[PDB]
């Protein structure tokens, strides 16, 4: 057994943010998006395919099947859904110190993207734990 799920996503907005340690930092940024973006008249949004593998999170477009960009999910630290909205999604990828926010939207599937990755990141974990 494997995992590759592919999820349909649209790309809100992203912040850099302190590295901090908890997913409060999600929620407070996820805010601060909406409200900039309505704020400021802006109602566009990116669509893509979200993929979740053991390896990385990709973002990747519809169409023409091209990925647009890829997280290692060693770095993906921080990931939650907005528990009074599972329409949204974000993550904090933390380089080696360095933090980005990224916020999304998704077809109500906020909850199913975090256990993938969850599980996506102990499927990692025991491809490392193993010979």
């Amino acid at each position: 057994s494997i995992l590759h799920q592919l999820f349909i996503v649209r790309f809100l907005g992203s912040m850099e943010v302190k590295s901090d340690d908890h997913p409060d930092v999600v929620y407070e940024t996820m805010r601060q998006i909406l409200a900039a973006r309505a704020i400021h008249n802006i109602f566009r949004m990116t669509e893509s395919h979200l993929l979740v593998t053991c390896d990385c999170l990709k973002l990747i477009d519809p169409q023409t099947q091209v990925t647009r960009l890829t997280f290692p999910l060693p770095c993906v630290v921080l990931y939650a859904t907005h528990q009074e909205n599972k329409r949204l999604f974000g993550f904090v990828l933390r380089t080696s110190l360095s933090s980005v926010c990224y916020i999304f939207e998704s077809n109500n599937e906020g909850e199913k993207i975090c256990d993938s990755v969850g599980l996506a990141k102990q499927i990692a974990l025991h491809a490392e734990l193993d010979r």
